[PDB]
């Protein structure tokens, strides 16, 4: 659990980006100014929701350690949504927005992932929420977010493909 | 250092992704197989260059540690290009592919970063190569990639921005 003196400076930099007056805390106003500069236009209310999720001491503002938490939570969530999406892309050959049992079977076999056709058929059956025989994005996401589970092995194979697809391409 | 059995399990899965036949080394042929499936269509000299760029023992294939090196490199580059791209998208308010002195001043002020008329001025002069008085994507990247150390501070605030913009949406 070390800590590079640089990595610290970076969190300091992210923090100062929000704390304009530099008193050590992040007020809603401050969060908003930044938020707008990036895109969204959250309401005095929507902003408060962000604070609460990290407000450890519940004093209304965001201190460095709390921001640190928020920072991480989002770094993880953002990184995740990206590799899952990237993976979806790698599977949805035709790009029509679905993943036919063919697309799935082929990719997994072409990567030397070694998965019995049954396991692949099972994978689909389980992810197929609406039962249309294919996997849409929502259903793919769910599958990568959810006992006698060897489905965990499959998820790790897929997370790697996603991560790889990003890192490279 | 701070290494967990989770990271280890991740790199193994990644390496295994490339080592189709599980022999402990990744060949130019396997690199290609994964790369094509990942969407790209690299060429023979392009694969070779990838391997020689990390082939410490120079045996023509890639073993685990060399792969780790490759991974760290690609990961660092990818994260950099994304943060920088996002930062540019944040400054280019009108989204015309250029960043005028106005925009640069707007965003830096809004956030909480210094930059007086002179600072924003030299910054643009330094980065502007074609001399059209502005800063396009190319120049921006080159500038973010590099006399006082003042420049270094501005570059760092810009990275935090790229980083934050990405992490928030
Ligand atoms: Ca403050
Ligand atoms: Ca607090
Ligand atoms: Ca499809
Ligand atoms: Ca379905
Ligand atoms: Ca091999
Ligand atoms: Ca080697
Ligand atoms: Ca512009
Ligand atoms: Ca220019």
């Amino acid at each position: 659990d070390q800590l590079t003196e640089e990595q610290i400076a970076e969190f300091k930099e992210a923090f100062s980006l929000f704390d304009k007056d530099g008193d050590g805390t992040i007020t809603t106003k401050e969060l908003g100014t930044v938020m707008r500069s990036l895109g969204q236009n959250p309401t005095e209310a929507e902003l408060q929701d962000m604070i609460n999720e990290v407000d450890a001491d519940g004093n209304g503002t965001i201190d460095f350690p709390e921001f640190l938490t928020m920072m991480a939570r989002k770094m993880k969530d953002t990184d995740s949504e990206e590799e899952i999406r990237e993976a979806f892309r790698v599977f949805d050959k035709d790009g029509n927005g679905y993943i036919s049992a063919a697309e799935l079977r082929h990719v997994m076999t072409n990567l030397g992932e070694k998965l019995t056709d049954e396991e692949v058929d099972e994978m689909i059956r389980e992810a197929d929420i609406d039962g249309d025989g294919q996997v849409n994005y929502e259903e793919f996401v769910q599958m990568m977010t959810a006992a006698a589970a060897r489905k965990e092995v499959i998820r790790n194979k897929i997370r790697a493909i996603g991560k790889m697809a990003r890192v490279f391409s």
